[PDB]
C-alpha cells in the first residue's frame, strides 16, 4: 500500500 503506497498512498502519496
Amino acid at each position: 500500500i503506497q498512498i502519496g
